C-alpha cells in the first residue's frame, strides 16, 4: 500500500535472470496505480556499456516475454576500491551473484559505510544459503557484523501470502477443531510435495544440490511448521516466528543409530510419461553417466513436548511423480469399542497446489435392513511469483522471508542423513523408479512396517 | 426375518380404523411374501351380522382405500360369560374400541383365562394410555396383575426403524463427535417439530387433549432422549431402553417456583395459508367459541449429571406454522482469543422429517487483502406408517414399543405445567398468533432473555 | 433402626455352625436396645430333642464363646405337614445343610404354600451357590418358580458396608480425582489380597474349592467392579447394583488362546513363618498325599469400553504370605516431556484390611545446588463381627450386602477359560511350588516382568 | 562455579550502603572457597580523604556487624575530563548514588569509552528503575545508546534461587496436576504477602513511592507470572523469560471504564501490635500531617488466551497485618452431582514466606451410621538476602535479573490504576483500618460481590 520512494540497483553483472524476469516485474506492477512514479532503477553490472546501449536491453525482454509495452554505473569488481566509484536518501541492494560471491561482496560493502543506516537501506540475498549446518553460521558471522536484523531478505521459497493466511485463520478461529490437535487423538500425518518434470536446463545446479537441499529443508519444512505450532497471541509478522522457531528446537529423526528407519532415497529411470517415452536420469544431459545425486526423499520425524508425543510424521517428495499435488492428511485413532462388528479411522485433508479446500471424510450406515457402514464424504472449495516479494521489500514486511534463527535450525535436524549421504559409495546400490511411478519399492517398507501405508494420490 | 402362524383379535373391529387400515396393511403384507400363508382373522364387535357382510366389507374398504384385489363372531363387553363363547395356538389381541373400555376388557379377558400362556398370547393397547401421572400408574397395575412383561405392547407414536438406526451408527461409530458431546464445548441445544394443517376433522379428539399431551410427551421426549444418552454396550432392545430411562430421571424443568421462564402456551387465528384464507381455531366446526385448548408449547429442560451441566435444552411445537420441518440443532461455544475479527459460533444439525441428512458451519477467510471471516457450510444427504407397526409384533422386538418405565417417568417432569394449564381462566387471555406465523410474540422472550435467538427454518 | 417383629425358623440339621455362631448374636444384641423384642425362634432339625434340651444346648455355647449371660420343634424335613402348624405374621427362614440339599429342600417349601406371600418370608441360603456356570443357572432357575426377587439372601464375601461407603464419598464427592481416572492418564491398577494361616482344620471344604472358587469370584471381583464402574444416578441399593453388573459385561481375559499369558497358580510347602517349622500342604491331616488343589492364583483381565480400553488390570491373592493385607494401587503415565537443563510415576493407593486410610506419591527437588529428584509422599488415616451384622439385616432387608442374580452368573462366566483347564487331570508333578513365608511361586513374576513392571512389595 | 578473576570498581562507596552492607558479603564470600584469590576493590566516592582513612571505614563496618575479625579516587559526577583519570582485563561497575544521578553518569562513562567489546565490564543499576511507563522507556533509550544487553544489572527485588526452582520442579515433573492447571476445573486463584512493620526509618521515600510502586510491580508481579505461565522447553536463563513475557502481554485490569471495581486502597491508623501502641501513619516523623500515600492495594486481574479464558485473578499487599504470611491459593470447581450432603470446594495452598511446603484439603466421609463429608488435610513441609546478587554479578548470570521487556510490560498493566490514584484530592477521602487489621472495610465488598471470600490465613 504505497510503498515510499526509495532507489534501487542491482548487482551480479548483466545475468539473464533479472532482465527477463525481475525488470518485467518491476514494470509491470508500475502500471497499477502502487508504486510511485518517483522510482529511479538505477542499473549496475560488471560489463562496460552506456546509458542508451542498455535501455533497449530492457525492451528486449519485457515484450519478447510479457505483455510488454536506468542510469548506468558499470565498473570493475576487480578493485579493492571500486565502490567508492558509486529519492529520499533511501536505497535498496540486489545480490543475484554466484554463490561463492557474497563474502566477498558483503566485507566491501559494509567497509565502504553505505549500509549504516537502520532505515534508509536494505539487502537482499539469493538462494542457496550455505550448503550445510557449518557454512550457514559462518556467512551469519559475517552479515551480523555489517548489518542488523532488520534490513537483511533470504529468498529461499515463495508459498504464498494468501495460502498462509488461509490456513491460520482455519483453526484459530473455530471451536470444533483446536481440542483435537493432540496426541490423544491424532495417530499419525502425512506431507506429500509431487511434480512431474525432470531437470529440464538446470543439470549444472541439480547435479549439487539432490532432493534433501533444494525442497526438504526450504519447502517441506515450512509446511510441517504450520501444522505443529501453538496458537500465537497475535498474526504480527514477528509474533508466528517465535512460535515457528519453538517447534523446530524439540524435532529429531526417529532413528539415529541406525539410518534406515528414518531416511529413503532414490533415482527415476526411463519409462512412459503422458504416452511418450522419456530418457533416464543419467541419461541426460550435462549429467555424469555415474551419479547418486538424489530425486526421491522419505523422512520420518518425531517431536517431543507435551503435545506431539508419540505422534510420528511423514514427508515425502520426488520428481517424475504422476500427477502434480501438494496435501496434508491428518488420521485419528480407532473407534474406543467394537459394537460395530460390520470401521476405517477419520481422515481431514487440506489441499494446497491443484485445488485450494477442505475435505473431511467420516462412517454412515447403508441403507438395508443389516447394520453395515460405508465411506462418505464432505468438500469445500475455496475458488467455487516474484510480484508479491517485491512488494513486500518496499513497504519492509517480512513474512515470506525467513530469519536468522531458524535457517540455522533447519540444518540440525537433517544433519545425520545428509552425513550420511554425501560419503561415497558404490554407484550400483541406488534404488531406481521408472519415470511415472510414485516411489521406489524401498520406501514402501518404511510406513508399511509399523502397519500403515501411502495414501493414494 | 419370519412371522409364524397366529390368529387375530382385534376386538370392535366393525366401527372404524381396522377395515380400511388394518385389514389392507396385512393384504399387502401377504402380498409380498413376507407373511406366511397361515393366518386367520376373527372379529369380535357387538353386531348380529353374519361372514358375508364381513367378506364384503372388507372387499369394499380395500378396493376403495387401496389398490384393490377368516370368521365372525358376535361378542359382548360387560359379561364373564360372553368371552366363553370365543394354525399353531398362537393369539395375539388387538384393543381398539374408546377410551373408558381398557380396565373392564383387560381383567375379563385376564379372568377368563385365554391370556396365560407366556410365549403364546400377547396384548396391544390403543393410544392413549392414561391422562395424568396417577392415570398412568392405575392402569399399569390392572395389566400387571394379569400380563407379563413382554406381552404388552403400547401404540403412541411412530418414528421407524431407519430414523433411529441412521442416529446411532453416525454418533457412536466416529472418533470426532463424541469428544464434543459434552458441557465443555456446547451452548445449548434446539429440538422443533412443525406442521402446516391443524384438527381437519378430530375436533372432538383434540378439545380434551392439547399440544402437551398430543406431541410434547410422545414424540419430543424421546428425540431429546436420544441427543443425551450415553452411549451403550450394544444395540439390542433391553441395551438401549435403559439409557433413556436413566436420563429422564435427572430432567426437571428450569424453573418451578415461577412457571413463567420454563412454558408457554398459545393458539391459531384465522390467516392466510397457501394463498388462501383459513378460519380460526375457535370458529372452526366442532369446537366450544370460547374453547381455552392450547396448539401451542415451548418448553426448557435441564439435565443434571456429570456431562450435561449447564447446558439448557429448548423443545417447540405447533400447528398451521409456516413449513413443516424436524430438526436439531447444536451450538457450541466461542473461541477465547479475539486475535480476529469479522465471529459466529458453529452449528451442526440433523435434518429429519424435511430431508434427512448433516448440516455443518464454520468460518472461513474472505478473499482479498483485509482479515475478514464468511460462514460456510458443508453437506451430505442420505438419499437423493401403520404397515411395520403390525410386522414386529408379530416377531419379537421390543424397540418401536415404549416401556412401562417411561411411560411413568415422561409424565413427571410435565406435571408442574400440565397442573398451572388446566385450571380455568378466563377466555380472554390466551396468547394467540396468526394462521401462517411462526409463534407467539410472547415466546419470543423467552429465549432472547438470554441472549439468543430461535433458530430460523 | 429397628426391625418389625417377625418368626424365626433356623436350623436345617442341628449341626455346629449356628448354636455358637448365630443365636448368640441375637442375644448380644437384643441387650443394645436395637431390634424390640417380639420374636420367638424355632428350632428345626431331624433329630428329636425337648423344649429345654434346646435351651441347655444354646446356653451350653452361649457363655462359653461370648460375653455370656426358644421353642424347638422336631419331625422330619422331608415331610413339613407335622411342622407347619406352628408378633405378626412374619417368618425367615434358613438354611444350613449340605449343597445337593438346596433343591429338595426348596422345592418342597413351596409346594405347602409356606412362600405364598411378597414382603412376610425370606429364604436366606448358605455359601456356596454353585460350582460352575452351568450349576449356577440351574440353581436360579429352581428358586425363580418359587419366590421372588426381594426374597431370596445368598450368603457371601462380607464388606462391612461401611468400607463401601468410604469409597463412594471419596471418589463421587471431588472435583480433583475424576477427571484422571480413565484411560488417557492411568497406565494400570493391581489388586492384592493376602493372608497369613493355612487351610486350618477344614481339610475337607478345601481339598475340592481351591483357590478360584473361594476368593477370586466372591472377593476379588467386588474390590475391581467398584473401581472401574461409573457414577451412579443415587446411592440407593439398587441403582448401584445397575452399575456394577453393567461392567462385568465387558471384561474379558486378555489372550483367551493362549492361556498362559493370563494365569498362574500356585501351592505351598514347608518353610518358617513365625520361628517355627510350619509343614507343608500335603502334610497335613485330612489332604491326600498328592493333590492339585490351588492356594495361590493370579489373573489379567482386560476392559474393552470408551474409558479403560488398553489399561489392563492385576489380581493376586494367596495363602500363607508374609503379612495380612489388602490394597489397590493406581499407577499413572510418564510425563510427556523430559526435564531438561544443560523420574519415577504417581501412584496412589487405598488401605483397606492393612488400614482404612489414602496415599499419594509425588516427586520433589533434592535440596541443594543440583534439581535432583525425590519421592515424597503424604498420607491420612481414618482411625488416626460379620455374623452379628450381616445377619442382623435379614430382619429388615438390605440389598446391598447380598449378591444379586445376575452378576452371580455374569461372574462366573469371565473365570470359565480357567476354571476347565485347570480341572483337566495332570502329572502331580508340574505344579507349581513355593516356599512358606515368601510371595510369589516365582513363576508369576514373569507374568508381570513381561510387559516392563514389577509387583509391588508391600 | 568459580568466578573469573577480575577488578571492582564500586561508584559511589562513600555512602552508607557498600561498606556497611556490600563489603562485608564480600569479605565472607571470600572467606569461603568460592570468591577467586585475585579480586581487587577499587573505591570511588566524592570526597579525598586519602589513601589509608578508607581502610578505616572497614574497621566499623564490619568489626562490629556481620561477624568481626582497595584504592580511592576523588573524581567528580559530571565532568568529561574527570573520568579520564580513571588480575586481568575485567571491571564491574556499581552505580549507586541517588535516583536522580543515573542518565548523566551512564552516558559520561559511556562517552569515554570504557564499553567497547562484548565481555570486559558490567553495569549494574540500583533500585528504582522508572516512575511511570514514560520515565521507564526513556531510560532504556540512554542504556541502549550506550551498551548492550548481557552487559546490564538491574536490582528490583530478590526471590530466592531455591524457591524458583522448587515452583518449577513441582509443576512439570509431575503428571496429576497439569490437566487440572486450566480454565475448565478452576474457579479462582489469590496471592497475599502481609508485614508486620511500619515504614520505620525510611519516611523519606515511601513519601513519595506508595504501595503500588513497592511489591506490586516488583514482588507480586513475579509470583503471578510463575503461576499462569506455559511450560517451557528447557528449565534454562533465557527460556523461561520468553514464557513469561509471553503471558504479560495478555492480562489487562478487569472493568478499565470504572476503576473501582478493580482497586481498593488503605492506610494504617493507631492500633495495638504486639501488646503495644503503635502510632498512625500520620504521627511518625518525615511524614506530612496530611498525606494520602496508601500502604495497601488490592488488584483484580484477568487473562486472555485458550487456557485462562474467564478466571480472575485477586491480589493483595499491605504493612502492619497480624502476622507476616505469603501464600498461593488455587480453588477449584464444584461437582455436579449433588446427590452428597454437607460440599466445600478443594483448594491447593503453596506457603512460601514462614516455611514452604504443600498442602491439599479434600472431602472424606464422617463416621457413623448416615451420610454426611467432613474436611480433612493432607500436609508436606521441605525444612521438616544480598549475598547471591553480589555473587551473580561477578560469576555471570541473568536468572535472578529482570530484562528490559518486562519491565516496560509491568509497567502497562497498572497504569490506569496508576493514574487515577496520583491525582490530587480531599485528605479525608482515604480509607483507614487499625494497626493490626487485616483489610479495610472497602476492600471486603471487591471479592464479596461475586459470591467470595478472602482467606482467613
Amino acid at each position: 500500500r504505497t510503498p515510499e520512494p526509495l532507489i534501487l540497483t542491482i548487482f551480479g553483472a548483466s545475468g539473464d535472470l533479472t532482465q527477463r524476469k525481475l525488470v518485467p516485474a518491476i514494470y509491470q506492477m508500475k502500471r497499477e496505480r502502487r508504486l510511485p512514479p518517483e522510482l529511479t532503477v538505477v542499473g549496475f553490472a560488471r560489463r562496460d556499456w552506456s546509458h542508451d546501449h542498455f535501455r533497449e536491453q530492457m525492451r528486449k525482454g519485457i515484450e519478447e516475454f510479457s505483455t510488454g509495452i536506468l542510469f548506468y554505473c558499470s565498473g570493475n569488481m576487480d578493485d579493492p576500491e571500486s565502490y567508492l566509484k558509486l529519492t529520499r536518501g533511501n536505497r535498496v541492494f540486489y545480490l543475484a551473484v554466484s554463490p561463492n560471491f557474497f563474502p566477498p561482496g558483503i566485507k566491501q560493502l559494509g567497509a565502504a559505510g553505505m549500509l549504516s543506516d537502520p532505515v534508509k537501506s536494505r539487502i537482499v540475498i539469493e538462494k542457496p544459503f550455505g550448503r550445510d549446518l557449518s557454512s550457514a553460521q559462518s556467512l551469519n558471522r559475517v552479515v551480523q557484523s555489517v548489518c542488523k536484523e532488520n534490513q537483511v531478505y533470504r529468498i529461499d521459497h515463495y508459498l504464498g501470502k494468501e495460502t498462509v493466511q488461509n490456513l491460520m485463520v482455519f483453526r484459530f478461529a473455530n471451536a470444533i477443531f483446536e481440542p483435537l490437535w493432540n496426541r490423544q487423538f491424532v495417530d499419525h500425518v502425512q506431507i506429500t510435495v509431487a511434480e512431474t518434470v525432470g531437470v529440464e536446463e538446470r543439470a549444472g545446479y541439480y547435479e549439487s544440490a539432490g532432493a534433501l537441499r533444494d525442497m526438504v529443508q526450504n519447502h517441506l519444512m515450512q509446511l510441517f511448521c504450520l501444522t505443529a505450532m501453538d496458537p500465537p497471541n497475535a498474526i504480527d509478522a514477528d509474533s508466528i516466528r517465535n512460535e515457528k522457531v519453538k517447534v523446530l528446537q524439540a524435532t529429531r529423526l526417529a532413528d539415529i543409530n541406525n539410518l534406515e528407519n528414518a531416511g529413503i532415497r532414490g533415482q527415476y529411470k526411463a519409462g512412459w510419461m503422458g504416452g511418450k517415452p522419456v530418457p533416464g536420469y543419467r541419461e541426460e544431459p550435462g549429467v555424469d553417466p555415474s551419479s547418486t545425486t538424489p530425486t526421491f526423499a522419505a523422512l520420518k520425524l518425531m517431536v517431543d513436548n507435551w503435545r506431539w508425543q508419540g505422534v510420528p510424521f511423514y514427508l515425502r517428495t520426488g520428481k517424475r511423480m504422476p500427477k502434480k499435488v501438494s496435501e496434508i492428511a491428518i488420521q485419528f485413532r480407532q473407534v474406543p469399542l467394537l459394537i460395530f462388528q460390520s470401521a476405517n479411522p477419520n481422515v481431514l485433508s487440506l489441499r494446497i497446489q491443484p485445488n485450494e479446500g477442505i475435505s473431511l471424510r467420516f462412517e454412515a450406515k447403508m441403507p438395508g435392513s443389516e447394520l453395515r457402514t460405508r465411506t462418505v464424504d464432505m468438500d469445500f472449495s475455496y475458488g467455487s511469483a516474484y510480484h508479491r516479494l517485491l512488494l513486500d521489500c518496499m513497504l519492509g514486511d517480512q513474512t515470506l522471508f525467513t530469519r536468522a534463527d531458524e535457517v540455522e535450525e533447519a540444518w540440525r535436524v537433517v544433519t545425520p542423513v545428509l552425513s550420511a549421504w554425501d560419503a561415497p559409495s558404490d554407484p550400483l546400490s541406488m534404488p531406481l523408479y521408472e519415470a511415472g511411478t510414485w516411489e521406489p519399492a524401498e520406501a514402501e517398507w518404511l510406513i508399511n512396517k509399523d502397519g500403515r501405508r501411502w495414501r493414494r494420490l
